[PDB]
């Protein structure tokens, strides 16, 4: 039977003779291909800088450690329960407490639900990029610069996305991204940090290597921490290499999501987020939302379109549902957070779908629901 | 020109052909490889576990984090200025003080020179096994036994080494060891934390991999943090692959440093230490100690040396020379340290470094040393 993971690497011969180029060389880490990628990614997305890491984690912990001298005054950051764990598991290690904020229908942030949530101990908000849509930037600037907060980016699913014409990356202070196996392009695993402020991009690039500042061959200084979440050289070329075909990639799951919202236009059990873009979106998910009539049902639903062979995922459980955030923050629920948990499913979308594929598995899913009743 | 790195990674095609392997599959992380890699890393030591990381210093961090929930009353580490700065930097960032010992003629930690540092503080002692050669493990151990203190091993030099004929890595409480380009193997960037302590390797586990627990494909939980340390399977095939040959290339390592020796023996200059060796070593560095009369002009005679080609470097700079270190403890400077960093160059030592290319070196070495008149 054929198996439809939701999301998977999409490697060519190109990206595998560039491998191989690496592994002619002696240079297998800390070379020129890091700085090419890092600077390809400078030029793709408008930004005057780019750190590449080993994982978006790694970028996150670089990023939140570093954005500014951690104050226990100022310890908390606001930021959204609907992202992967590690969007607030940073925070933590970083020595902040997250505070959580509502959601829209789309599964991002609620740019309209955050100034309520600002105290004297705010330092930064942290929004995502669900699925790849941009949240309302301009709202979350201008909040941030009302109140003197930091604005962070989690764009780990939108490297390709766009607001207002332009790419997603040179909004924020500075802007993470992931090319983990299945994010719009990959590194096996990776991540970056983008920004605009020289001063951080210098304090991120010693943090992220020992703190070393070489003076010749022979000796360095260490002024500061620093741990070593280098990309190497053959991730980096797969990187670079992924990156300069990332627009066909990006338009090869927009030509899928085209096909999903044709066939389900209209239909009366879910709801597809993809006909609500405003702006380009690198498409990382294809999420639908469940009619409510089918929320205690959804276990049925998952391993139904698992027999199916449709390998669909929910992104995600509310951080705060966490043992961990229980134990620490005994949280609230939101509504919005659970209310799109429960409806959220991400469907197959990848580069390497082709159309009758998904045609098919549109067909397969509206079956799946329409079994249930 | 002609010029040589003192040491480099060194793959054939059977490494290459792994990789390509990988690059075929739609499996590029979180798979099968990265378990066979640390199942090959316990058959090769003799471990109950193993845990492969993005880098060394990631598996440091994780090791030091985990081996003991800390405690701001038991906040000391005994630990050696003559290492890498990563072996000090990740106690800085798991809260712990680092107490700096006095080493030996041989570059590792001296083990007569720690019961003194010992206190109500004290919670462990890291020790690095320098240049590839395993400290005086017995020693070690039985002081951390008798102090109630954790023996943690930076062996990032070290895999393949013995101590008493039992390959390093399952001596201490954990051992740590890299992947790194230039190391014994390479995964190009990687590391391992090995342990026989069943419990101490599952919270590491979690903590290189966001703290989840999955319940099932859809749903996990977590109950303490973690981190993205993994290493993926495209590094994990070339670790399995180049360990597959690890006695190979150490013991090619062996022969280079062996043709050193006959060259060097009696030399006017400088003292290797690879004759001294009482069991087998990696071999990572092939370390020369230089008479003291050469100190004050040691930035010319390493200059020199590079002029010829001979890429050596130095290893290492007594941690507490750092500004970090400076602006944070009041350390008296350590002479052993000092008279080892002043003496130490490193010189070109790796497994494609053929018979006659060590000849050459070996050679213009002596050429370099001779002509620095007093």
């Amino acid at each position: 039977m054929k198996e439809f993971a939701y999301s998977e690497p999409c490697l060519d011969k190109e990206d595998k003779k560039a491998v191989l180029e690496v592994l002619n060389s002696k240079q297998l880490t800390q070379g020129k291909r890091s700085l090419l990628f890092e600077e390809a990614l400078c030029e793709f997305l408008g930004v005057k800088h780019a750190l590449v890491f080993n994982s978006a984690t790694s970028a996150l912990l670089t990023l939140y450690r570093n954005f500014s001298e951690f104050s226990a005054d100022r310890n908390e950051i606001i930021t959204t329960p609907i992202s992967f764990v590690a969007t607030a598991n940073m925070l933590l290690e970083s020595g902040y407490t997250p505070v959580f904020a509502g959601i829209k229908n789309d599964g991002n942030i609620d740019e309209l639900a955050l100034e309520k949530l600002i105290n004297e101990r705010t330092k930064a908000i942290v929004s995502v990029d669900y699925a790849g849509k941009s949240v309302e930037v301009e709202s979350v600037q201008k909040l941030c610069k009302k109140h003197s907060l930091s604005f962070l980016s989690d764009s780990s699913h939108a490297l390709g996305s766009e607001y207002q014409n332009k790419k997603v990356g040179g909004f924020a202070l500075a802007s993470v991204f992931s090319f983990h196996a299945i994010k719009p392009i990959t590194t096996a695993e990776g991540g970056a940090v983008v920004t605009n402020d020289s001063e951080l991009h210098e304090k991120m690039k010693l943090f992220r290597s020992h703190g070393m500042l070489k003076k010749d061959f022979f000796e360095g200084e260490v002024k500061s921490i620093g741990h070593n979440f280098r990309l190497n050289e053959i991730q980096s070329a797969l990187g670079l290499s992924q990156l300069k075909k990332a627009p066909f990639l990006m338009q090869k799951r927009e030509e899928a999501a085209l096909t999903y919202d044709r066939i389900f236009k209209d239909n009366p059990y879910f709801t597809p987020l993809h006909p609500l873009l405003k702006d380009k979106s690198s498409n990382h998910l294809y999420p639908i939302l469940m009619h409510q009539k089918f929320f205690t049902c959804k276990k049925l639903i998952l391993e139904s379109l698992h027999k199916r062979g449709i390998l669909a995922q929910v992104h995600y459980k509310p951080i705060y549902q966490y043992q961990l955030y229980q134990q620490l923050f005994n949280t609230a629920p939101l509504k919005s957070a659970e209310d799109f948990y429960h409806a959220e499913i991400s469907l197959p979308c990848h580069a390497n779908l082709n159309l009758e594929s998904v045609q098919n598995i549109a067909h397969s899913v509206l079956k799946t629901f329409e079994s249930f009743k």
